[PDB]
């Protein structure tokens, strides 16, 4: 017969209960059917790709979307499921009457400095308010929380976001002091980020994470969103950024895994997945046993590790892919391919 179905083989949860949480990123039309059974069988922890992202949730001020996220919240109830939240602050995906002074003009226009200080203000009100809403709604669900998304620059230093050209650092720390006081002393707060195996961005996080901390602020662990390749990064930096904020007292979660066939961008793109060659999968398959082996090895650092999908036929990969190819072309990032069937990493990291 063929590679065994998901839905066949031993639970990748169970694998490592003993090691680390293992989540899916889902969509509340994924929460039925054959991705239901497999969400509910290999994974114990849940986050919404984009049912909870600002936008998603309060597209206009007080107009409030809570439906999609409330179906995931609940199926993960009913599953038993961890659940993170992505996201609270992010300079992308977030309504654009956020920076919308009151005469209707963008925020980061304004010149008059009695003016600007006055827009700082509403801007960090409008921000506490969104936060304290959503934790309010969700603290008795949510087990991590992404507070803040992406705030380091690749070119280096901080991401001069509108967040940033508004408030400075401010609105980082106005945002975990909220969602703590909202939340709790026991709520997870994690600050998130691509690219955290690159050592200069690397870097940039944890001077801005050990300066957040020494001025107070409840800062509980660091995302690292692993989107990566077959290609890169290597082990070595993986390895290294994920202990350089364990010595800061840090929780270390991966938060959106997804390793592409491809460099970036994602040029030549394979068109249909019978033309992706066998060698790839089983250099994808190599990849996924050395990363999970550092994973393992790290083990009592890493509390959680998240996929950014669940099986080859829906992941963000196929969109960037369609993007460099002129509309077509596809990507295989997981241990399950595109029919639901297990893959050569899959074995890899069930061993
Ligand atoms: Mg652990
Ligand atoms: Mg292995």
């Amino acid at each position: 017969n063929d590679q065994p179905f998901a839905w066949q083989v031993a639970s990748l949860s169970e694998r490592y209960q003993e090691q680390f949480d293992i989540g899916a990123a889902v969509e509340p039309y994924q929460l039925e059917g054959r991705q239901a059974q497999i969400l509910k069988h290999h994974y114990n922890s849940l986050v919404a790709e984009n049912a909870m992202k600002p936008v998603s949730l309060q597209p206009r001020e007080g107009e409030w979307n809570w439906e999609g996220a409330d179906k995931i919240v609940e199926f993960a109830r009913k599953h038993n499921m961890e659940l993170r939240f992505h996201t609270l602050v992010w300079h992308s995906q977030v309504p654009e009457w956020f920076f919308i002074d009151e005469n209707g003009n963008r925020m980061v226009d304004e010149t008059d400095p009695e003016k600007r200080k006055a827009n700082k203000q509403l801007l960090l009100e409008r921000m506490e308010n969104h936060i304290k809403t959503v934790v309010e709604r969700y603290k008795d669900d949510v087990t991590s929380w992404d507070v803040v998304n992406e705030v380091i620059d690749d070119d280096g230093g901080l991401r001069e976001s509108e967040w940033y050209q508004i408030t400075g650092t401010d609105y980082i720390k106005v945002a975990f002091e909220t969602a703590r006081k909202y939340g709790g002393e026991e709520a997870k707060l994690y600050i998130n980020d691509y690219n955290t195996e690159n050592p200069s961005k690397r870097d940039d996080l944890y001077n801005l994470v050990k300066d957040l901390l020494e001025q107070g602020v409840p800062i509980d662990g660091v995302g690292h969103q692993s989107h990566i390749s077959i290609g890169r990064p290597s082990i070595e930096d993986t390895r290294a950024s994920f202990e350089k904020f364990t010595s800061l007292g840090l929780d270390n979660q991966v938060t959106e895994l997804d390793m592409s066939l491809y460099g970036w961008p994602p040029t030549g793109a394979y068109t249909s997945y019978d033309d992706i060659p066998e060698e790839l999968f089983q250099a994808q398959a190599d990849r996924y046993d050395q990363l999970f082996e550092l994973y393992e090895e790290l083990s009592a650092t890493i509390s959680s590790v998240t996929f950014w999908g669940i099986a080859d036929n829906h992941t963000w990969l196929d969109d960037r892919a369609r993007e460099y190819n002129n509309g077509v072309g596809v990507d295989a990032p997981f241990v399950f391919d595109h029919n639901y069937r297990v893959k050569p990493a899959y074995w890899r990291i069930i061993d």
